[PDB]
């Protein structure tokens, strides 16, 4: 039931946009880092996930490669999408893959889903989606018990011009092809 | 005996107020974070752990339900003091629980004792023979070190407005 | 062959330093931090790495003891080189120790080098054919990456002063020794 509520509502808008917060706290409370971005999804395999502050990081997919890049080290990766797997919560949303969610214990509250690994350094993911489709945040908490939480806001559901999600390594970056 | 000393020492203030620092290292000895912030305990089961900056994060215990609240995600989480463990050399000092410490190994260097689990990598915590508390250290396996160096409604929270609680209780 | 490749590169350059820059990226790609520093080596056994942004922290080897110290919080740490371990990319270049080199399966393509745990997910260490380091990453388990981007580098010898290291006052110091 729960698994299959959680994908029912994820199903129900595969292109959006919204903004968000995140801030990764160590199990003693203590914040390691707070930050803020912007997110672009279309399902299938279509993403553009901009953190904007406090330091700038870029992870796109344009369908067939998966590109990281951080500007100040001045380098990208690149990598051949159908090698990644769902090991975030966003990927795992981008994905919603039924193959994917399989791999977990759904458990439900609400708007409230918490996700444990049937094996194993992830301990285990949370996602809150209402029933119309709209997500309002995602945790991942590690064995360690580190917790790194996503709010979404002006969450929106358009088709944007392709063009977001495209990349190519800007002059001076030294790309580390995996591919 | 070790465990022991550092238990008795620990019994000495049961109610005490102190400022802290904050570092946090990665085994190659680069910062990951550095911050400030105070603490409140009154044992039994009541703290109160601030961290003020440079980001500030929240977490109580009213006695009976442990509180975490991160104002800049505006989330707060609930659950029963009673389920919480010893987890962190913080926890560990507010619940000063011999059950806790049968769980470690602990060795004693003057006011400094070390602590590895019998079943994280270690702990360590300085406290002089009268009970100030002057540090303590956590190190996970693969190397990162967290340490800390320290100098009645302050035991309640009411989750604020907009705060989104995910109540585990 | 790949080990034996990335060993006889690293051995071209025994005394150099260089600046470097920093960026620990968790595998969401959320940077959880960024910073700057140098770096000198001299093999065998010495070396001074110093971050300078976005706090201070120093590491050094004076060939006898290894030294951390953190001037924020006032600490200081001091064990054995003897004791310490190629744990860290770092580490690793600064011992270019063959059994070091043999607990890991060395891929090579070009100048970019995999290292994989025979017993951290991977290490990654990229240098040209001269013995140019250009950078080196960490990859945990949780896919937390730790990468290293180095600037400049020059083959030089400095002055001894570099690998040296006493705790200023004030500082506590835990001594391991």
């Amino acid at each position: 039931d729960a698994s299959t509520d959680l994908q029912n509502r994820l199903s129900k808008v595969n292109s959006f946009h919204a903004s968000f917060s995140q801030a990764v706290t160590s199990s003693d409370g203590a914040v390691v880092q707070e930050g803020e971005g912007e997110l672009w999804v279309k399902r299938p395999n279509l993403f553009n996930w901009h953190m904007t502050s406090p330091d700038e990081s870029v992870l796109i997919s344009d369908g067939e490669t998966l590109w990281f890049y951080n500007p100040f080290v001045e380098q990208a990766t690149a990598t051949w999408l159908k090698n990644a797997t769902g090991n975030t919560p966003f990927m795992l949303i981008t994905r919603n893959n039924p193959d994917d969610w399989k791999q977990y214990n759904v458990k439900q509250k609400g708007d409230d889903f918490e996700l444990t690994p049937k094996s194993a350094n992830l301990k285990q993911f949370a996602i809150s989606v209402t029933p119309s489709g709209t997500i309002k945040s995602f945790t991942a908490v590690e064995q360690d018990g580190q917790r790194s939480a996503y709010t979404l806001k002006s969450q929106q559901s358009s088709v944007v011009d392709a063009s977001k999600f495209t990349f190519t390594p800007p002059k001076g970056v030294t790309l580390d092809d995996q591919r």
